[PDB]
């Protein structure tokens, strides 16, 4: 769209929405004694976002800061961890994020700049980070049909598929969306070096939305170990040289177990008003592979 | 510092404050009806920042987008998609020179930017007052000091300042509760009415300086690329928003933008902004993480 045209929507009711929606989660965690942090939006340094089953292995867009290469964020992951190596126990940020995806991902849950909340917990494992985010879906759908008067998911709990048989009943993730009413976990995907692996297995998680509005949130529990990161590193044909500082911090020893996820902020107000793209809850879209004009 | 003394240093209590008055300040704003944006940080028009360095930029699917200096212009334009009262907790990219690295600056950092359909300068003052002296009563709490008392600050035109005191940053020191500067000539999007312009700065004590920024605006095109040509800028750095301009759609209003980092500092009393971040960004020195 053009400038003029741009402004000329209306999304009042999906940033009521939108407004509502940041109330209730950042309370949701600093309630629970979380630690809100700001974001980095410059780094040497990135989640790589690959390999990963939901991605085609984009590069993150990089600037000169004095002189030095810098990556934009393509997600806090890293820097979660080496807040918990800070000792801060239990943190979380509204952090925006810069994928530059193709126009094959603009299927409506895609926008090329967008906020997810993210947080990370010291020790926990796969199952407790699941009971908490389902503990804030439970919560945020009651608030949400008080703020809109129509119907959601009622389900306190969700059912748990693994990735492997997601592929062989549906197809892919995305045809599963489609055939559920309720929102439910894909675990064990094998995806990015960070993720804790364990004899095959993966300690991680998607929550995918029903009626196919595909992914919502995703996490795991972590790796901490020096040679098991620097083989999932190499083995994923990755380069040690763009982790340097990170690798520095785990050689000494410092990383810590810990488990958590991001939510999507703009996937999640889409839902709550059934908007159909994900660009109509945005003042200025972001549509992947479209540059925009503001 | 390497990687490993970065992650070394000492910062939970820090991080504790901050978290308290984020809490606050957020709470503040929707408790009074405003809707909480997001940010952006990609786009083909930026805050200038000139008259008061050039924007980092980056291809974006062969398009040249510029890092967010501020969302000034943003703010503008959701007030004329009418939103009414918004607020957005933005990360601004500034790459200031070695010399900025006076212990209130580094090149990434967040303000809490908000702005208001027909508000005036007195309204927006009134309410930073509002907001300030509660949060100096909540800290008093948090952290069993005590903290300046001022229910409503004093005024310094901007002239006043600079044949008393020099600059702000002197009067800063000089200090024992926060102040206000105004009428100070600036980036085109303040208004200016007469040689006067509806602006003004809130300015810390005890040395720590400027807090925040704000005032009303400018929305009528003709005025607005006078301001834009007179100063040595391009019109065609602004185009998608000297068309919106140029559409009638701009609306009165005002705002302002406070620095999180900077208010976390003053709290916590930190001799440097770099001790109240997780990975510091101070000017000058990239960042190692
Ligand atoms: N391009 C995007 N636009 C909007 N929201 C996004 C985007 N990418 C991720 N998110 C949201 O934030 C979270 C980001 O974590 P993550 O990087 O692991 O997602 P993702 O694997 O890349 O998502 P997807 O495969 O659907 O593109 C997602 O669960 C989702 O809610
Ligand atoms: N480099 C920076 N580091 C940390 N905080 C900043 C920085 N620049 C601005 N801020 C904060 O956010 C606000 C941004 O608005 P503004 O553009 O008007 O600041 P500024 O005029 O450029 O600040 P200054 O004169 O100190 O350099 C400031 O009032 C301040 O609180
Ligand atoms: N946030 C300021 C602008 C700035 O200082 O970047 C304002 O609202 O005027
Ligand atoms: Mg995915
Ligand atoms: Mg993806
Ligand atoms: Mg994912
Ligand atoms: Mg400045
Ligand atoms: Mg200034
Ligand atoms: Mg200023």
């Amino acid at each position: 769209m053009n400038a003029v045209e741009i402004i000329s929507r209306d999304i009042y009711k999906a940033i009521d929405i939108q407004t509502k929606i940041l109330d209730y989660m950042t309370k949701f965690f600093t309630d629970r004694g979380f630690k809100w942090l700001l974001p980095i939006m410059l780094s040497p340094i990135t989640d790589p976002l690959w390999p990963d089953p939901a991605g085609e292995g984009i590069r993150p867009a990089e600037v000169d800061v004095y002189g030095v290469r810098m990556r934009l964020t393509h997600s806090m992951i890293l820097h979660k961890q080496l807040a918990i190596a800070m000792g801060l126990e239990k943190i979380f940020v509204l952090s925006p994020n810069i994928r530059l995806e193709s126009r094959r991902k603009d299927d409506g849950r895609h926008s090329y700049e967008f906020t997810q909340l993210d947080f990370e917990i010291e020790g926990a494992k796969m199952k407790d980070v699941m009971r908490l985010i389902e503990e804030l879906i439970y919560g945020l759908f009651r608030k949400a049909e008080e703020w809109t008067g129509r119907e959601f998911p009622r389900a306190r709990h969700f059912k748990v598929y693994d990735y492997k048989d997601i592929l062989e009943e549906f197809g892919s993730d995305e045809k599963a969306s489609m055939e559920m009413e309720e929102p439910f976990w894909i675990v064990n995907i094998p995806r990015e070096f960070y993720d804790r692996e364990e004899n095959g297995v993966w300690k991680n998680y998607d929550l995918i939305l029903p009626y196919g509005y595909g992914e919502v949130s995703s996490g795991g529990e972590r790796e901490w170990e020096y040679e098991k990161i620097v083989a999932k590193i190499r083995a994923a044909g990755l380069k040690e040289d763009s982790f340097r500082p990170y690798l520095e911090i785990a050689r000494a020893g410092k990383l810590k177990p810990s488990a958590g996820a991001g939510i999507g902020v703009e996937r999640l107000v889409r839902f709550i008003v059934g908007a159909k793209h994900i660009a109509e809850v945005q003042p200025f879209p972001r549509v992947p592979g479209i540059p925009a004009v503001i």
